[PDB]
C-alpha cells in the first residue's frame, strides 16, 4: 500500500528514470512470470519455465512476440496477461510517468485511458452480443466470450498483439465490422495517441471554458508530457500516420489482393482486412494474414515500417571516440549486434533448414522485437528440405521455433526495446 | 588533346564538381561498353549489349560485380578493362580532381599513383617469373601471363577486385606468396591512402628538407586535398583500419578454419588467405572463397562491413520537412529503397528459387553494388528446390542471374555507389 508508493519515491528521488523504469518492468516481469507458473492448470503438462517467462515478457512488453501458443493458457494466465497488458502499456507507463513527476493534465490522461479501455470492452462486448458467428467460433475454441473481449480490447488498446486465439485474428478476417471496430482502439493507443489527447483536451476546454486546459494546449512544452505537442506536431503525426497507412494499403493491394490468405473474401472485406493490417504493421501486433505467405516486397515494406522509428522519438529527438559513441546509437547497430547473435546462436537451425531459419527471417523477428510490433515470419514445417514427419507445425510465432538462447536473446531486445527512447539520452 | 582541356575547364568553372564527375563517369562507361562491344572475337556469339555494359560499369565504377565471365572476354577487351580500371580508380579521380582544382601535392599524389602501380605489375610479373605453378596455371586458362599481372596488379591497386580468370583469385588460395604481395597494393589503394600518402609527404619532407613539405605536412586543410588528413586522423584511420582486420580475421579464424572452403591449405595458408580475405572485404573485391559456402554469421559480418562508411567519408563528414529530408540522406533509405526495387523485380525468380532468390542474397548485392566492394553470394544450381538439368553453372556472379531490370537496378545502385560521399553535399 503505502509501502509501494514510499519505495516508489525513494527510487524516483535518487535515481534516473531509466534505471526506475528498468527496475519496473523487471519486476513486473518477474512478478508475471512467477504468477503465470503458479495458476499453471495441474495435470497437464504445460511450457517450459522459458516459454513461460517470454511470454510474461512479451506480454508487459507489448510485443506480442509468442513462443507457447495462446491456446494453452487457462482463463486465469489469460487474466494475468490482461494485468500485465495494462500495467506495461505505454499509455500506462506514461500515466504513471506523470503522475510521479507531478507529485514530485493527469486527470485527463487518466480519463482518456480509463474511458478508451472500458469503451473498448463494452463495444467488443455487444459486438459479440450482437453476431452470434463470434460466439460459435469462441464455444468451437472454448474460450469465455467476456474473457476474450477484455483481452482483446486491452491488447488492441495497448498495442500489445495478443488475443486467445492461438491464430490472432486469423479467424476473425471475415468479420470486417469487428476490424472497423477495432483499429481505432490500436490507432488510440501508442499511435495518434498525441493528437488524440490534443483533440480530448481541446474539447474539455471548449465545454468548460475554463482558462487552464487553453493554457495547456497552447503550452504544451511547459506541462513536460512527452504525448503533447504543439498543433503543428500533432497535425504532423496525423499526417505521418495517415500516410504511412495509405502507403502500406497501395502496396498490399497492388501486390497480395488476389493471394491465397485473402481467398473468399470480399471486396470490402478485403479492403478493410488489408488497412486493419497496415494500421497494425506500425505498432500493434495483431495479424488477420499469415504473413509469410505474402511476397518479399510486402515483407520488405513491413520490415522497413517496423523499423522506422516511433514519431514520438522522432519529434523529441528532433573526439573520434566520441563520434563512435554517437554512430553506435543510431537504433541500427543493436539491431545488427542482435541480429548477429542470433545468427551465431542458430548456426545449426539455418545449416539444416534454410527455407525458414534464413538470415531475413531472423532480421525480421529481431526488428519486430526491438520495434515491440509483434510479426513473426512463422515456421511452416512443409518448407523443411528434410521430410520431417515429426512435426507438429504450431502457431506461435518464429521465436518459438529458435533455442533457448535465441529466446534469451529476443527476451533482451524487448527489454531494450520497450526502454528505447530512453536509452538514447 | 587540347580541346579535352578545354572542354573539361568550361565544366569545372560553372558545373558542380559532383555533376562534372558524373557526366565524367557516364561518358566514360559508355565509352568503355562501346569499345566492349567493337573488340569482342568474331564467329563466337558473346554476351548481350547489356552484359557488356554492366561488365564496362563495373570495371569503371571499381565495383567488380560480374555479369560475365571473365574467360568470355579477349585480350584486348581485357585492355579496355584495365583502362577503364586505371581511369575509375578512387586515386586517380582524385588526382584528376587536384589537377583541375590546383590548375583553377600534385606532383606527389601522381608520383605515387604512377610508383605504386608500376611497382605492383613488376612484383607479380617477377613472382610469376620464379613461381612456375602460376604460369601452368595461366597456361592452362590459356591467359596472357603478362596482361594477366598488369590486369591483376591495376585491379588491387583500384581496389576493383576483378581477375582475368573467371572464379578470381579462388585458383591462387594456396600461393600465400602471392596473397601477401597483394595485400600491400590493396591497402594502398583506397583503404590506408591517407596515412600511406602522409608517410610519403613526411619522408620526402625529411630527406629533402624543403619546408613546403612539412608546410603541407603540418597543414593537411590548407591544401584541402581530401585524401590528406592531420596525424591524428591518419593514425584513427590506420587504427580502425587494421582493428576491423584483426576483427574480421577472428571471426573468420573462429568460424569457418575447417570449412570446406579452406580443406587442403597449410594452417599458414588459411590464415594468409583469411588475412587477405578480411583485407578486401572492405573495399577490394577480389575473393579467394566462394562466399555462399560462409557460415551465415560471416556472411552477416561482411554485409555489416561493406555496409560501414569509408573512413574518408566520416572524418570529412565529421522545418519538419528538412528533417525528413535530411533522415533519407543516410545512406540507409537508398539501400531500403534499392532493395526493394531489387525485389520488385525478380519475385519470378524469388518464389520460384528462394534459396538463392532469398532477400538476404538481394541485400547482399545491393550492399556491394552502393559500396563498391563486389562480393557476390553466387548462385549455386544444385540448391534449387526443383531439380533442373539445364543449368550451366555460372562463375559470375550473382547479378548475372538476375532479370534484366534487376541488372539495371544494380547498374543504377553502382553508379550512385560511386558517387558517394558526393551526393551527401
Amino acid at each position: 500500500a503505502s509501502s509501494v508508493k514510499q519505495s516508489y519515491s525513494f527510487l524516483v528521488c535518487k535515481s534516473n528514470p531509466l534505471v526506475v523504469q528498468l527496475v519496473y518492468f523487471v519486476i513486473i516481469s518477474f512478478a508475471g512470470f512467477l504468477a503465470l507458473k503458479n495458476l499453471k492448470p495441474q495435470g497437464k503438462p504445460g511450457p517450459k519455465d522459458l516459454d513461460l517467462l517470454f511470454t510474461s515478457v512479451s506480454t508487459l512488453t507489448v510485443s506480442s512476440m509468442a513462443t507457447v501458443e495462446m491456446e494453452d493458457l487457462s482463463d486465469r494466465q489469460l487474466w494475468v496477461l490482461i494485468l500485465l497488458m495494462l500495467m506495461g502499456g505505454e499509455v500506462f507507463t506514461s500515466m504513471l510517468g506523470l503522475y510521479f513527476n507531478n507529485a514530485n493534465l493527469v486527470r485527463i490522461v487518466t480519463g482518456y485511458f480509463v474511458a478508451t479501455v472500458i469503451s473498448s470492452s463494452v463495444i467488443i462486448i455487444i459486438y459479440f452480443w450482437i453476431d452470434s458467428d463470434a460466439r460459435n467460433v469462441l464455444k468451437s475454441k472454448e474460450i469465455n466470450m467476456y474473457t476474450f473481449c477484455i483481452f482483446t480490447a486491452v491488447s488492441s488498446f495497448a498495442n500489445c498483439g495478443f488475443t486467445p486465439l492461438n491464430s490472432n485474428m486469423q479467424p476473425f478476417r471475415k468479420n470486417w465490422v469487428l476490424l472497423l471496430l477495432v483499429i481505432p482502439q490500436i490507432l488510440a493507443g501508442n499511435t495518434l495517441f498525441s493528437p488524440l489527447l490534443r483533440l480530448c483536451v481541446w474539447v474539455l476546454g471548449k465545454v468548460s471554458g475554463k482558462a487552464e486546459y487553453a493554457y495547456i494546449l497552447q503550452h504544451p512544452g511547459e506541462t513536460g508530457y512527452k504525448h503533447l505537442h504543439v498543433r503543428r506536431n500533432s497535425v504532423y503525426i496525423v499526417l505521418s500516420v495517415t500516410g504511412l497507412i495509405l502507403l502500406q494499403v497501395m502496396f498490399i493491394c497492388s501486390f497480395e489482393w488476389n493471394s491465397e490468405s485473402l481467398e473468399g473474401m470480399n471486396w470490402l472485406q478485403k479492403l478493410v482486412g488489408l488497412l486493419f493490417q497496415s494500421v497494425n504493421t506500425r505498432q500493434a501486433g495483431e495479424s488477420i494474414l499469415d504473413i509469410s505467405t505474402l511476397s518479399p516486397s510486402t515483407l520488405l515494406l513491413f520490415a522497413v515500417v517496423m523499423y522506422l522509428p516511433s514519431d514520438a522519438s522522432f519529434l523529441t529527438a528532433n573526439i573520434s571516440r566520441a563520434l563512435w559513441r554517437n554512430f553506435t546509437v543510431n537504433k541500427l547497430s543493436c539491431l545488427a549486434m542482435f541480429t548477429f547473435l542470433a545468427c551465431i546462436t542458430e548456426r545449426k537451425s539455418i545449416s539444416s533448414d534454410p527455407l525458414n531459419f534464413n538470415i531475413f527471417s531472423i532480421v525480421f523477428e529481431i526488428i519486430s522485437a526491438f520495434g515491440n510490433v509483434g510479426y513473426s515470419l512463422g515456421y511452416s514445417c512443409q518448407k523443411l528440405l528434410k521430410p520431417d514427419a515429426t512435426c507438429k507445425d504450431a502457431s506461435y510465432g518464429f521465436v518459438g521455433r529458435w533455442t533457448e538462447e535465441g529466446k534469451l536473446i529476443v527476451i533482451l531486445v524487448m527489454f531494450l526495446g520497450r526502454l528505447k527512447e530512453f536509452i538514447l539520452k
